């Protein structure tokens, strides 16, 4: 008789998936994604076997970050729809047992916000709202204005822009549009407490909290009244206006963001304490080094952070370069690091890279799929990742991303750009993909649509999409919840992962990541015993689910991987 | 129940490998510098460490610029050292002990006092290509303004690149300016290399630690429209043109050609086992190198053989005193994960290049690093000291000798570059200069902490580091050890866990609190460990004693404790 298991906490162990919603589903023929298209495939998470949904930002904004810019932290941008269509697709995603987060953006608000109009303005209680600046006394040159400072902007050139209005710079970390809250001030931290509490009470289930590492920034006190530039690089490659002409010394990861964090986690708990029902959770993004990224989870002083900082590992340490020994070392990395009783999370794309079967390749969609799925903890997929979505062509004339427009010309413009993951997912072979009924969609749709899309790979015998079916549905078995794990690279070509649980089912990874055929003993495979059965393969492998290995010697084809499922230790 | 046999390994595949720093082993003659007769005199050292194999740093005819990695004459003892006749008694009493002995081998330069050098300077016929000969390159700007072949930088500091007024062209040292490059791409330098390593197999030297690999080969003039390319430019604003660190060594360091002549060398070796049998002679590689560049040593996707392993310096470059208990997990797992199969993993915590193990970490930690070194997979390296967990010694600029020091140095940055501290005396005992010298007159100062720090206070208490060392040598016969698998993970930011278990034998666990602060976990997260367990080694300040119950799943262990615990067999 198989053990019992206490059943998790449902942020523990699920399934994520991150909507873009501009480029997710058009209802209404602008060929702009929108609320009431996202409702109208709601059905396909529950299809799919996704347990969570996030959204890029819905909120008022100019758009000059397609929504990282938001100019009204309180009511939903008119293009995606209403209020109305956002409490409607919370009523109907939790009717399906979804549970639906916001992209919450903390660290800036849009110039054209009530906030910063106010605070530009000197308006009482706005005043502060904001990182300003007077000039660096200039003694050489009274004639010309100095920034405060050396520090770069994320998108291009001087973090400081100067105000006519007010006679003074302000910080802006990204774009010029997008101003840095002063996060010492707390009456802004109040107001981060205030816009979440607002979207918990209509009902979000949680937060992704976006740019976290760039909260705060050195304190002038601290520097006898000036902000400290930033250290030089020595990057020949880096002028003083081009990001990675600066380390981010003063700028970024400062240890008083993390004590924010913290706070919010507090409030968040007390949220929860006073609420009841499904817990409403928080999860960070933060590019750092492993140190500041564990950081989020809390502190050895028993402070408590963000239910889990997203794992950027598959996308920053791994690639088509990465042979299975790069594999191995880099997923060991998070499992090393991560605080004891921290959930595990992995992440394989997002709307800022490449996506995911560019940066490997065509032949390991399956392989990498499986990896989310298989690894301990919390599986995080991008839009288009469960069909094996390629980055689409967007000429320089079609690109709209503030970073490209910022830091490209028509040359380089390809090197910054965010708008090849950003392409319209592919529902069909119909018009625009069946991302809309309009031709002119915001982004061009990519030209492969016809080949990769959602309902040829639900009609055909083997996908992408069924293989994703079947990996969410395996994640519901005691041994993918609570199972130990073992990973080791049998050659520079495969490596095995092992899920094992005394008396239940043992579920095993093969995976060749390399270009060459590979042939291994699995032998060597801790708790594999033959014969086993295939549960999931690749689309292109020799082997079907449900054919049987008995011989100890495997032959996998380049990019080839298997789901093993085998008796119990 | 009953213990499977498990088949018995090839000596050097798990073997205790001692590095003996001869200049400041054993003074028998009261000069202050270590000799051959010291060494002879103390073999039964190795024997009662549990050490099985010995490698001596050079020991060959040296101006001694560089204390013996310059070498004058490869085929002959340097005579501070002693003579050839001490060498044969020397391998003849260790052979009679049971130990095998390696020799450095020097293959990448040679001294400007060798007669190869002395030779090809003069261009000898035979010796006009044995090293790296180049014009000045020219300079259209302003012709005949004597310019160096290249920007390439000393490992030393300044110029790679040193004018002969005598043959009117530059020589390549990538070290010292007396350590001339030998040319790689020259037939006659690579059957030199056969003929030094044939000559010292014959005497019965039991194989080579081959130095500084990654700089043998450099980039082909042919290959760059008849010149040396510059090496890139790192932008680092602390280095200038003659300081190391100003260039990226893309073609001065890790070529592949290099991996090609390691190939050869193992080829020959592999021939002279298979033609003269007994004892397996065995090449071990030193090459600081990325993990890529590092595995090639051992062999290539093709097939080919290297080095019976190249040095694993993880435990020197990615660890130390600020680590915690995930990092040295972390780092632990990198050779393990990146090494080929079939490999030898190997576990280096020290050498004459680099600070003293306990001084690169901490004092408490001294018998939880001896721990992982014998309690992981493969071969332990021992640098001389570390079995009585030897300081870093006090080294004054006016005593400093280290050509790395004079050269980069000054009174107030040499302690930047010298490997003087981890170069002084052995500490014997607490006798005049701590028992390696009968004259106070030591070639290097003495640590001040000798009387604290000695073999024979050691041998003598009841608990102390070289107490442990023999212990945990002692514990590396156990079929466990040679067989076991392992697992590693870390129970907290302060405490890991290591654990080699093998079906039918024993289980041995090592809990190590690297920290500076109390842990208490949790022992039942430790795989394979059934309480209650022994303790078969302890820290020398752990409250627990060899013989000890654990019986509690809950275990404090203080700042640094270690222990090795022996469970039931799984
Ligand atoms: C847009 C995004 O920008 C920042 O993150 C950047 C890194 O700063 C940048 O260095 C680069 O990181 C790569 C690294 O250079 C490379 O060596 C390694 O192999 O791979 C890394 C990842 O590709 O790119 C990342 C993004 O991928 C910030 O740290 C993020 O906060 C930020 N994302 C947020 C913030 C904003 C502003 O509101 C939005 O524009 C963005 O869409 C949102 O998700
Ligand atoms: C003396 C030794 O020099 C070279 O190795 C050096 C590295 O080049 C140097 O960068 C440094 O590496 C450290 C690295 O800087 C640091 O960031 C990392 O954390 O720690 C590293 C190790 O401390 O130090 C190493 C030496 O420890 C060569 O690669 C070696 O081949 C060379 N040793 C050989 C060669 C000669 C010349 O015959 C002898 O002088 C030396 O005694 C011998 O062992
Ligand atoms: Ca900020
Ligand atoms: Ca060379
Ligand atoms: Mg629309
Ligand atoms: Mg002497
Ligand atoms: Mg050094
Ligand atoms: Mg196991």
């Amino acid at each position: 008789p198989p053990t019992e298991v206490i059943q998790l906490d449902w942020w523990k162990n699920c399934v994520l998936y991150q909507i873009y919603p501009r480029s997710f589903k058009d209802s209404d023929g602008d060929g702009i994604g929108d609320l009431k298209g996202i409702i109208s495939e709601l059905k396909h998470f529950v299809d799919a076997g996704v347990d969570a949904i996030w959204m890029s930002p819905i909120f008022e904004s100019p758009m000059v970050d397609f929504g990282y810019d938001i100019s009204n932290f309180y009511d939903i941008h008119y293009e995606y729809g209403t209020m109305e269509d956002f409490e409607e697709l919370l009523d109907k995603a939790h009717e399906l047992g979804l549970k639906v987060l916001l992209d919450f953006v903390p660290n800036h608000a849009s110039n054209e916000s009530e906030y910063f109009i106010k605070s530009e303005a000197r308006e009482p209680g706005y005043e502060n709202f904001f990182i300003w600046a007077d000039p660096l006394p200039n003694p050489e040159n009274p004639g010309v204005r100095l920034p405060p400072s050396n520090w770069v902007s994320q998108f291009g050139g001087s973090a400081w822009e100067w105000s006519e209005k007010r006679q003074q710079y302000y910080l802006h970390q990204f774009a010029i549009q997008q101003v840095d809250f002063d996060f010492r001030n707390p009456a802004v931290k109040q107001e981060m407490f205030n816009i979440m509490k607002f979207w918990l009470d209509k009902g979000a289930d949680g937060f992704r909290l976006d740019a976290l590492p760039y909260l705060i920034e050195a304190d002038p006190a601290d520097h006898e009244g000036r902000y400290p530039d930033d250290p030089l690089s020595g990057l020949t490659q880096f002028e003083s206006h081009q990001l990675g002409y600066t380390i981010p010394l003063y700028t970024k990861d400062l240890i008083e963001l993390y004590d924010v964090v913290y706070e919010w986690r507090e409030f968040l708990d007390e949220y929860n304490k006073n609420h009841g029902g499904d817990t409403r959770v928080v999860f960070s993004e933060g590019y750092a080094n492993v140190s500041m990224t564990m950081l989020y989870y809390g502190n050895e002083d028993g402070a408590i952070g963000a239910h889990f900082p997203f794992n950027f590992d598959f996308i920053t340490d791994l690639s088509s370069k990465s042979n299975a020994r790069d594999f191995v070392y880099i997923i060991l990395r998070w499992l090393t690091y991560m605080p004891y009783g921290g959930i595990p999370n992995w992440v394989f794309g997002n709307h800022d890279n490449n996506r995911m079967p560019t940066r490997f390749r065509h032949d390991m969609v399956d392989g990498l799929n499986i990896i989310n799925m298989l690894l301990p903890g919390v599986a995080v997929t991008y839009q288009g990742e469960e069909i094996g979505m390629r980055d689409g062509y967007v000429s320089w004339e079609d690109t709209v991303d503030i970073e490209a427009c910022n830091r490209g010309d028509p040359d380089t413009y390809h090197l910054y750009s965010r708008d090849p993951a950003r392409t319209p997912y592919h529902w069909d072979n119909s018009t625009s993909a069946g991302f809309s009924t309009s031709t002119n969609t915001w982004l061009p749709v990519a030209e492969d649509y016809q080949e990769i899309n959602l309902a040829k790979q639900k009609e055909t015998a083997r996908s992408h999409f069924k293989n994703y079916q079947a990996l969410t549905k395996l994640r519901k078995q005691a041994t993918l919840s609570h199972g130990e794990y073992d990973i080791r690279a049998l050659s520079d070509r495969t490596f095995y992962l092992v899920r094992s649980l005394p008396t239940h089912d043992t579920y095993v990874l093969l995976f060749n990541v390399s270009e060459r055929r590979d042939t291994v003993d699995l032998g060597r495979v801790p708790h594999l015993t033959l014969p086993a059965t295939v549960y999931v393969s690749s689309i292109h492998s020799a082997r079907l689910a449900g054919h049987e290995i008995t011989s100890s010697q495997l032959s996998l084809e380049a990019g080839e991987a298997l789901v093993l499922k085998a008796q119990p230790i």
